[PDB]
């Protein structure tokens, strides 16, 4: 009879202090550009809700990326657009450049700045220890910004990070799952990719916040420093929690569940079992050691907690000793 409520420990009331129209995205009327300014060059991808193309803007010969949407509810498009507009100009956030509709096909299309992304297949296997720190820092810039701006991404994962390694340039993309944080709001748990889902999603706690992003970020980091993609390799949503439980241990899981008075889907009773909390050494090997340091491990531990309220904030993370060499070097 009742899960215990949660609020975010930071940036809690940011949207409340803004005018309505900032977060009330169903109000948003869309500014349409001229679709004849863009010619499609080649397909790049086929996401869940979109097909993605490289294009040229013929007015200025600018290279651009075009996301043509499949049928989605207008208020979700208004949501994606509103968040992009609110965040435009923020550090390492992708820039929305324009919005167009095919006059006949009535299909909306988002137009983005092009990033010359070297492929995350082969990039991630040439990344030095310093490289990872630098790019982890650059993602945290984006996350602290969007959080301070009342937004949670909700789909942080390698595919949604664009890196031009030649120009040491990073952009957090795909804001189509992002939502505004409002104290006491119960969100949809059917979000994020399986391997990147935090416990709150898996146990069905809806009153989550920005700290979801910090779990996902931990997942990314783990896979990068231990060179194990994906780090938590679940067979389905249920088993994903088990993979977490096999590392973080069942004791803290049940403490988390008590505190928030969560009702576990009675299925979980079977397969969760009892499991100790493992040390990170069980994942350190000769081919990864050159990426793992005590400071990296300390950092990771403080991202990957069941209790969303005890995970580092983006700002806290940025102050971690893991990034001292990076922070000092960025002068
Ligand atoms: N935004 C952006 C951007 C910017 N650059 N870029 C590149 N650059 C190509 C490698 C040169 C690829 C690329 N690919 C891609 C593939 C599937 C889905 C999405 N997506 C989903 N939601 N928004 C976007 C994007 N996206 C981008």
């Amino acid at each position: 009879s009742g899960p215990v409520p949660s609020r975010a420990r930071v940036y809690t009331d940011v949207n409340t202090h803004r005018p309505r129209e900032y977060w009330d995205y169903e109000s948003h009327v869309v500014e349409w550009g001229n679709q004849d300014d863009y010619q499609l060059v080649r397909k790049l991808g086929r996401g869940k809700y979109s097909e993605v193309f490289e294009a040229i803007n013929i007015t200025n010969n600018e290279k651009v990326v075009v996301k043509i949407l499949k049928p989605v509810k207008k208020k979700k498009i208004k949501r994606e657009i509103k968040i992009l507009e609110n965040l435009r100009g923020g550090p390492n956030i992708i820039t929305l450049a324009d919005i167009v509709k095919d006059p006949v096909s009535r299909t909306p299309a988002l137009v983005f700045e092009h990033v010359n992304n070297t492929d995350f297949k082969q990039l991630y296997q040439t990344l030095t220890d310093y490289d990872i720190r630098f790019y982890m820092y650059e993602i945290l810039k984006a996350l602290d910004y969007c959080h301070s701006m009342g937004i949670m991404h909700r789909d942080v994962k390698p595919h949604n990070v664009m890196i031009d390694h030649e120009h040491r340039k990073l952009r957090l993309i795909d804001w189509g799952l992002a939502e505004f944080y409002h104290p006491g709001q119960e969100y949809n748990v059917r979000v994020a990719s399986r391997y990147f889902k935090g416990p709150e999603l898996l146990v069905d706690y809806q009153m989550y916040d920005y700290s979801l992003d910090m779990w996902s970020l931990g997942c990314m980091l783990a896979s990068m420093i231990f060179r194990k993609e994906p780090f938590f390799h679940g067979h389905d949503n249920y088993d994903q929690l088990v993979r977490i439980a096999k590392v973080l241990g069942t004791e803290d899981l049940y403490d988390y569940i008590d505190k928030y008075n969560i009702e576990l889907d009675p299925r979980f009773n079977d397969i969760l079992g009892r499991h100790s909390r493992k040390r990170w050494e069980r994942f350190v090997h000769s081919e990864n050691q050159h990426l793992v340091s005590p400071e990296a491990l300390d950092f990771l531990d403080k991202l990957l907690r069941y209790d969303h309220q005890s995970r580092l904030t983006a700002r806290e993370a940025m102050e971690h000793p893991y990034f001292y060499t990076v922070v000092k070097d960025q002068a």
